[PDB]
């Protein structure tokens, strides 16, 4: 009478909390990263809940409709209309980890025009939140803000 435990690696969880850091798939990340079950993990060089802007938000969506580097070339056979992912953040999770910031209609609205739903919250709340909709399987990204420390506070100088 022994449930076997069935991991399925499409769910991206938290392998480790840990302080000034968060274990996602055992890689310890000492800075801010906004992953997503089906979807990228994108790198986040901010340190504080007040380094977010819409900018920010657009690369936590893990969208990036622009390709810098072009990996398959479309030469463009056509001008009438482009089909989207629609794979997008159908709800994206913000954690600002050491307190919530309330993000405004100013900085959330390039996303909430594309349909993704914008929570702001701190990391622990995102987390169990995050757990639920990638379980549902719906569209998610979760983006986690270190509450305190990060890869500055490992070193005594720059």
């Amino acid at each position: 009478m022994k449930l076997h435990t069935d991991p399925a690696t499409a769910l991206n969880t938290v392998t480790a909390y840990g302080d000034g850091y968060i274990e996602v798939n055992q890689v310890r990340f000492s800075h801010a990263i906004a992953f997503a079950p089906e979807g990228p993990v994108a790198s986040w060089p901010v340190q504080r809940p007040a380094d977010i802007t819409a900018s920010l938000l657009q690369q936590a969506a893990g969208l990036a409709e622009v390709v810098r580097d072009p990996l398959a070339f479309l030469d463009e056979p056509e001008a009438g209309a482009g089909a989207r992912p629609a794979n997008a953040p159908e709800v994206l999770l913000v954690g600002t980890g050491r307190r919530q910031h309330l993000l405004g209609p100013e900085q959330v609205r390039p996303l909430l025009a594309m349909g993704v739903g914008v929570e702001a919250m701190d990391t622990q709340a995102a987390a169990r939140t995050y757990n639920i909709l990638m379980a549902e399987g719906r569209r998610v990204v979760v983006a986690l803000l270190p509450d305190g420390d990060s890869l500055e506070h490992h070193h005594h100088h720059h």
